[PDB]
């Protein structure tokens, strides 16, 4: 199932611990921690990222592991779908306007694409996000070459290159290693 408990599905700031349910970033009204809605890491106001190797320090903004909602949400269904399907993980895309119920307590009620289940686009890709999270897929799993130089970038900060006479899939699998060995992915993020 896994659309049943997204939709059931709560949000816990992660320093004081209040429950709220009410953006990637979100305001604690209770102790002002700002923090990813996603992965729950901090977002730093401009100029108050600690992190030393931060080249966006004057930006508002967070640290986010790859698996976060702050980047499967550019993802397309599509993509997100393949994932769940190669780890074996049943989704739906028809329902067993919008079902999710937000607190204004109302329906979203947008209007419901086909394959998008009961669900409005955006919510449908919370689902798949659900669920990937939930099982603890890695999406690094898809990633095309470049995505994989991008992700070692941001994660390892280091430019990879090919190696001499290494073909791209023999380049894509060590970068792909390399990643999944030093990477793990979101540290704070619930699982099942
Ligand atoms: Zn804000
Ligand atoms: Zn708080
Ligand atoms: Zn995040
Ligand atoms: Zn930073
Ligand atoms: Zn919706």
């Amino acid at each position: 199932q896994g659309l049943a408990m997204y939709l059931q599905e709560g949000i816990d700031c992660p320093k004081c611990k209040f429950s709220y349910a009410l953006c990637m970033h979100f305001h604690c009204t209770q102790c002002r921690h700002q923090f990813c809605s996603g992965c729950y890491n901090a977002f730093y106001a401009k100029n108050k990222c600690p992190e030393p190797n931060c080249r966006v320090k004057k930006s508002l903004h967070g640290h986010h592991p790859r698996d976060c909602l702050f980047y499967l949400r550019d993802w397309t269904a599509l993509r997100l779908q393949k994932l769940l399907q190669d780890n074996n993980v049943m989704f739906n895309t028809e329902p067993p306007g919008c079902r999710v119920i937000e607190q204004k307590d109302e329906a979203c009620g947008k209007e419901t694409p086909a394959g998008y289940a009961g669900l409005c686009q955006a919510h449908y890709k919370e689902y798949l996000v659900s669920l990937i999270n939930a099982h603890s897929l890695d999406p690094a799993t898809l990633y095309e070459v470049e995505e994989l130089e991008t992700a070692t970038e941001r994660y390892l900060h280091v430019r990879p290159q090919p190696l001499a006479g290494e073909d791209p899939p023999a380049y894509q699998a060590r970068l792909l290693q390399k990643l999944t060995e030093e990477v793990p992915l979101g540290q704070s993020i619930p699982r099942r």
